[PDB]
């Protein structure tokens, strides 16, 4: 997989588009922005109106555009947090119940899972050989070749591609600020415009 379509970073960065989160899919504890581009972790009395169209198991929100085509970049800040869940999803996926976070359920994404542990969620997961920790991680979808890529946008380098997807349908981009990890990890994710 010689992955000759993926740019590298100053490239991918080319492709920027304007992304905001989704507050009605969201899981209902999350907070949100009034610009809608930062979301975290409220407490269990801080709930969304409730509708059955959210995420009621897995911490997670959509976003907006979604998108049939084309090259599509956006960049997160994920800063000093111990835990989060960035990439892109069918929009079809299941919202309800324990989610399975997998290319073969309509998921490419990766997960910081803890102080120096990130993976892609391949199955069986693959670890990610990160040695120098993001504060800023960017996402890049080529539809066409079928490939979605990750930067560390704080070290100027690659991540990792998830390579010969098989995307159908719309795609959107999907968050998740991770769990409250004692205090840990309370933080937002903020998506931000390109530095």
């Amino acid at each position: 997989m010689e992955m000759f379509n993926v740019p590298e970073l100053i490239g991918a960065q080319a492709h920027a588009v304007n992304v905001i989160l989704d507050a009605e899919t969201a899981y209902p504890n999350l907070i949100f922005s009034d610009d809608l581009k930062s979301v975290r972790l409220g407490n269990k009395w801080e709930r969304l109106p409730d509708g059955p169209q959210r995420f009621d198991s897995c911490i997670i929100v959509l976003g907006s555009p979604s998108f049939l085509s084309g090259r599509r970049y956006w960049e997160v800040e994920v800063g000093d947090k111990t835990a989060w869940i960035l990439g892109a999803c069918k929009t079809s996926i299941s919202r309800k119940g324990n989610l399975t976070l997998s290319p073969e359920n309509g998921y490419w994404v990766v997960i910081m899972m803890k102080e120096n542990e990130y993976q892609a969620s391949s199955v069986p997961p693959t670890r990610l050989l990160i040695k120098e920790p993001p504060k800023r991680v960017g996402i890049f979808v080529d539809y066409r070749v079928g490939s979605i890529s990750f930067y560390n946008v704080t070290a100027r380098s690659h991540i990792y591609t998830f390579a010969s997807c098989s995307f159908s349908g719309p795609l959107q981009p999907i968050f998740s600020p991770g769990t409250r990890d004692g205090g840990k990890n309370t933080a937002p994710l903020t998506i931000c415009p390109v530095g």
